[PDB]
């Protein structure tokens, strides 16, 4: 069906570097601010999402901690990964459980899916992906509770290895850090 179908597409993704552009619009569909830069990913929970246009941030993810980086006011913030990606699809990704799945309701036509949770939990109310059966994503987006959409279209996807110093983050040099892992 459409869920095995997307797993088996999603499966096929090991490492890559892709350039995105953003394109966030309102329930309206009017155009509420645009951007663009670079993801490093790395199954099954890796990743360097980088925003240079039009505010410069940093998201790494070491598989346990999301380290966000604004270096415009100097300040890095630690989450624990499960706590920040806890009302996305994550899950359906960083691990293989039926009972992930279960929680989402998926459509499907050709390389465009629509996942929309069973029980909406969270600011978000449903996830577009389009993945081709190579395994290229070429686009996915999130849908606020107000109909706010943020889509993402990716180009340059290389399946190369990625260096694993990718999914390190070191605050640099005067970067306060707001540690907000309770331990
Ligand atoms: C294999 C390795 C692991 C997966 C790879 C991950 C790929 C990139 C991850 C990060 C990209 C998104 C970051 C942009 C958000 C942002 O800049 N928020 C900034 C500042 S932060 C505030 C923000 C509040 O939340 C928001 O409003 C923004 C929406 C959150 C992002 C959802 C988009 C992804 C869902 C589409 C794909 C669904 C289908 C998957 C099929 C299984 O909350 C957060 O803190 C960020 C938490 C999100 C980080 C994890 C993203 C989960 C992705 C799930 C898998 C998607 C698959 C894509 C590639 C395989 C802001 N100004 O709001």
């Amino acid at each position: 069906d459409a869920a095995s179908d997307l797993k088996s597409r999603l499966d096929k993704v090991s490492s890559f570097h892709a350039s995105f552009t953003q394109k966030v619009t309102d329930g309206s569909g009017a155009a509420v601010q645009e951007g663009q830069g670079d993801l490093w990913v790395k199954l099954p929970n890796l990743f360097n999402w980088h925003m240079t246009q039009p505010d410069e941030s940093i998201l790494v993810s070491d598989g346990k901690t999301l380290w966000f980086y604004n270096p415009f006011v100097e300040q890095a913030t630690a989450t624990w990964l499960k706590d920040a990606t806890g009302n996305t699809p994550f899950m359906l990704i960083a691990r293989n459980q039926s009972s992930d799945w279960q929680q989402y309701n998926i459509k499907q036509n050709g390389d465009d899916f629509v996942l929309t949770p069973k029980a909406s939990n969270g600011n978000l109310k449903q996830f577009t992906i389009n993945v081709g059966r190579d395994g290229t994503i070429h686009q996915f987006s999130a849908v606020e509770q107000d109909d706010q959409r943020s889509s993402y279209q990716l180009k340059s996807q290389q399946n190369g290895a990625v260096d694993a110093a990718k999914f390190t983050f070191t605050p640099p040099q005067g970067v306060t850090v707001d540690d907000q892992r309770k331990g």
